[PDB]
């Protein structure tokens, strides 16, 4: 499998990403209700590019992207999560000589709200 | 050992499974006595499919479905985990290009009863 | 090396098995007294048996039962220990796909006693 | 990929490097705001120098340097990053018999000001 | 390197051993002063022995013995570390099938006294 | 590479060294400032000498040493550590048959000031 992150019309080849929703239950099962989404972890491959770093800058500049899967094989797209007006919260640009992807950017960003295949999770 | 989940009539992949239950003890031995059970945790195989996503996003929704252990060689159903109306409670999607099945859905439901070979516990 | 478990005439295949006890000391050596003692924890191929669940579910339910460690080349039973008295307290069957025996039951019961080779511990 | 440190006109081999900046999120999403940034994570070979030392040593001074990431095959600095006016905050000297490059520095210095591709963080 | 435990005659095949004392101190450097010592922790081969089960239950009893270091090629006896009027705090036997010596027997006796080549610790 | 320690005309093969110091900072940068420094973390092929447990023993014991490190082809001192008036404060000598140098010390020492290149930092 491999995937890619777009913001700003620019591309980016994705090692790692994941995103989380949580409701808290009382006693067993029981669920608290509330619920928290829209925080997306990814981890880029550095490039020459500085274009992440100058948004964790910017700070509160909110903007638009989608995070695509790509089939192993195949070039169509099996999935794409979009996400609309996230912020720039935490950023991490790190290089590690030790092994395979020397240099990389592992950054987190909130979205008003996310959504994938007709599910949607907003704020 | 393969096994498999099962939720409105749609089959995943199963690559972890675990539930557990408890009791506390006073000093030594000495159960407090109530116990806690029905919480399920599953790592499934993403495909192209977004219905867990989804289930997620609709929180309040309740389901039935069944976790079942094939023999790896033979066909038959070594044994099957039941569970009755269970919340989802928490999930993450998770890609990670570094090893095996990179991509993979985490996630926690809390289900009203479980019952597996005439043994149950219901909250 | 290889060992097993015994209860109600049943015998499980043990892939670890653990026991500690305990006392406390004060400043340094002065041993406070009091031990804590008869918790056993064990890890078991879960079969297509499952008694151990029912166990679980049963709650209040003591038994007795020994753990025989038998010399690996050697039918001989080179040591037993036998609990006396024991309630169900954890549990959590746990399938992984990731390697060796995928699935497996580890549970954890509170005896009344514990003895081995004349050596005893009652609560 | 490989990378260098300068300051003072000493150039060091660096290992790994490593920068972060980070704000706040209240609730879900939600950037209580202010930002942290500034600190900067470096280990290099030690060689027979011992000028990092007394940087820490020296405590209040304050001085100005770059990160320069070269691309692996290829001489130009893709990308460069520069620090004013950083203070030594931490540093430990480490030797480890076990393996690869035993002598390492490690500090960590906190610049007032960060930059790079035209993205700024002052304090 | 092999060593060994000599306690009441017997001996037992020693897989780990650790002993330390330890002062605090204030601020920097600056002793605090008053030492702890006399912990020493072991880890044996089970055999078909019962007897260190036996010395946990027994509880106050306190013994001596000696931890002896042989060089790996030769017989004698680079160092002993004997122990006088310990008593046994902790225990716990362990059976791990995964690998190597699966069933050890890991321990903590606190000793009045150590000694080692002229050298002295007494509570 | 490959170093060695110095203490009492005694000379100790070197496995492991560190030593750190620090400053506290005030949100970002703003270095709280007050220094930390002068502990140093050593392990010690153990030989049959007995003579770093009687330094601990010793307690109150104050002495002074160096650390050497030599080039790992040439015999000439690239650098060398220098400690005076060093408190023994922790002590470890543990055994593990698992691997490599079975048989080592472990050990912290604070010193009254450390030096080296040039560099001072005294207490």
């Amino acid at each position: 499998f491999l995937t890619s992150l777009t913001v700003a019309g620019k591309d980016y080849k994705v090692l790692n990403v994941s995103y989380d929703l949580a409701q808290e239950t009382d006693a067993s099962g029981r669920p608290s209700t509330v619920t928290r989404g829209g925080r997306i972890m990814i981890e880029v491959e550095s490039t020459g590019s500085t274009e992440l770093f100058e948004w964790m800058t910017n700070n509160f500049e909110r903007k638009d992207g989608s995070v695509k899967f790509i089939k192993r094989d195949s070039n169509a797209t099996l999935k794409e999560l979009k996400f609309t007006e996230a912020y720039m919260v935490k950023y991490k640009e790190n290089f590690d000589h030790n092994s395979e992807n020397p240099l990389t950017e592992t950054f987190m960003i909130s979205a008003r709200k996310i959504s994938m295949g007709g599910g949607e999770f907003d704020n």
